């Protein structure tokens, strides 16, 4: 038995429903309590014992936590704990960006660390991934690159100068617009992907017709993305391969028919 | 150029006030006058001339208007008239709410045509809205279901059996309160929402540690909750742009860093 395995043997329906198995609650971190970002929310399981795998989710450029925070129930009602955070300021770069990612995790090993909090002894601190979204996205790439004990990373519509994670060795899931003006495809997400190298597990998910904000909160692919970040999530944050078979099998194949997905690419079988 | 826009330009002072710069005043319906539905209380303005938009308030299962009748001056000094219901019975059902809160706006009209009645000609017939607590939350989205000329549609602390509202195409705003161990919001009012289609309007306004009666008369946090019932019915029932930032802009971004609001969902821009 995984001993990390959390909730119901999943399903296309159950993975495409607006929410997973768990009850969850939200918690919110004022700006006195954030270390080393500005603020943050935390959506964390309820009546289920973890601990659990976290994620950080970081927006764009002038952008808030109202762009990316579907991911906090999405994720946290599959049995991970999630905070997303506002940035020291919105006009931050994609470095700055991946210091706050890891501050925010830093700080849930603290409060799951702290008898008080209401995530006490709710998070594995050995478990860690984060998500973003354009210089979020940027972001997301510049921690794994840094910090490569995270078990996972979902840039979302991702902004970055430098195309070269050839050292990445975080699973990764890109998940790319198609027909994003803001980081097209061509210059960013598509020689992000093709940077990383052979030995790194890696997913490109291309949304057709996608918009920048076509990953972010209010989408109308919710069901369809929201399925393969969960089941990212659960393979390679709680090595459950029970998710297997959503992301190389035949759920996966028959995902390739929708019109809702332009072009996917993987270095499958994980 | 908007016939339809009432009153000064708002502010965040003017919306967080408990009532608007409007005075109201209030007609007692006896249940010797009403017509399908036991009987009510109508509050209209006074020092500004309509016809206004008008809306119905329908309280929850064993309840009064007491619980729900808060909204009456607060949307009447904002210049809609507002009619608060009692139900022909406390134990009538969420469909049976939804009958009684479409009849309480067809009696406006009807007193709106009364030459002798005191809101003669106060109604605008083609600007109605519904809203109620609970059992009544859920009877408001039946409503907005089987009534799409609705303008609008807020539930609050919404309970319904079944949670399928993905053919509501009436603007609608779920005030939820996030400890509600009544109408717990992952089986209720977050369901509800998730249900709804992408093409329609749509607002989730999630109060932080919220008890079941976190939106009913006496809360604790009137100011927040009824700027945004005011905003919502400005927008969609006088179509009235001015009041889109605190829905969708910076005012709308700086209540999100407020204690009291644990989440929100949106489909801005509306």
């Amino acid at each position: 038995m995984n001993p990390f395995e959390k909730g119901p043997d999943p399903t296309k329906t159950m993975l495409e429903a607006s929410t997973g198995p768990f009850t969850y609650t939200t918690t919110t971190v004022s700006s006195t309590t954030a270390s080393g970002y500005r603020q943050g929310t935390i959506y964390h399981p309820t009546n289920v014992t973890g601990p659990f795998a976290a994620v950080a989710v970081v927006p764009g450029y002038l952008a808030s936590q109202s762009s990316i925070n579907w991911w906090g129930p999405r994720l946290a009602s599959h049995g991970f704990v999630v905070i997303t955070i506002d940035t020291n300021s919105t006009s931050d770069q994609p470095p700055s960006r991946a210091t706050q990612l890891m501050a925010a995790l830093n700080q849930l090993k603290t409060f799951s660390n702290t008898s008080s909090h209401p995530i006490y002894r709710k998070v594995d601190p050995n478990r860690l991934g984060v998500m973003g979204w354009s210089m979020g996205g940027g972001g997301t790439l510049i921690a794994a690159r840094d910090n490569p004990t995270l078990k996972a990373a979902i840039p979302f519509a991702p902004w970055n100068s430098s195309t070269n994670f050839s050292t990445v060795s975080v699973p990764t899931l890109i998940i790319a617009c198609e027909s994003d003006s803001t980081a097209p495809v061509n210059s960013h997400a598509s020689p992000f992907y093709n940077s990383l190298p052979s030995t790194t597990k890696k997913a490109y998910l291309e949304m057709n017709n996608g918009s920048h904000s076509c990953a972010n909160s209010g989408n109308s692919n919710a069901g369809l993305i929201g399925k393969y970040g969960v089941s990212w999530m659960k393979r390679f944050m709680d090595n459950d391969t029970r998710f297997s078979p959503y992301l190389c099998g035949a759920p996966h194949q028959a995902d390739l028919s929708l019109t809702a997905i332009d072009e996917y690419r993987e270095n499958c079988p994980y």
